[PDB]
């Protein structure tokens, strides 16, 4: 088991035609998770999943840039169950980020950070269980 927040430096930046799979299981009575792609101190892309909302499940995405939350986008799509393995892969495309989850397309995040070579960090956090964090090119 992976230590949890765990980093996984992306050497570089990432790419586009780089897949990032994440390999875990969700606690039970989980409340969040987080997947944080750094550039510096700036979060260029954070997919977090918020089991309780207002009662309600629902994937939060953002950029932090200067300390300072962006605009959210917002995913009720939930794919995520607790006590349950999970993959999450995420493939940098050219103007996106694209996530599936266990086999099947959840969502994409439109690039706001542009330096993509420079966005060479990524940060896991939450109820999880952490399996396996990687990555490589297709
Ligand atoms: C003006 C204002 C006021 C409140 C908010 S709320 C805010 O919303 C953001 C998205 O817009 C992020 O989700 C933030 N966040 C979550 C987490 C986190 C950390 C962990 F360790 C986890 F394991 C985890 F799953 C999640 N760290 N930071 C959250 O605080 C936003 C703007
Ligand atoms: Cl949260």
């Amino acid at each position: 088991p992976l230590i949890v927040p765990y980093n996984l430096p992306l050497p570089g930046g990432v790419v586009p035609r780089m897949l990032i799979t994440i390999l875990g299981t969700v606690k039970p009575n989980a409340n969040r998770i987080a997947l944080d792609f750094q550039r510096g101190n700036d979060v260029a892309f954070h997919f977090n999943p918020r089991f309780n909302e207002n009662n309600r499940r629902v994937i939060v995405c953002n950029t932090k840039l200067d300390n300072n939350w962006g605009r959210e986008e917002r995913q009720s799509v939930f794919p995520f169950e607790s006590g349950k393995p999970f993959k999450i892969q995420v493939l940098v495309e050219p103007d996106h980020f694209k996530v599936a989850v266990n086999d099947a397309h959840l969502l994409q995040y439109n690039h706001r950070v542009k330096k993509l070579n420079e966005i060479s960090k990524l940060g896991i956090s939450g109820d999880i269980d952490l399996t396996s964090a990687s990555y490589t090119m297709i």
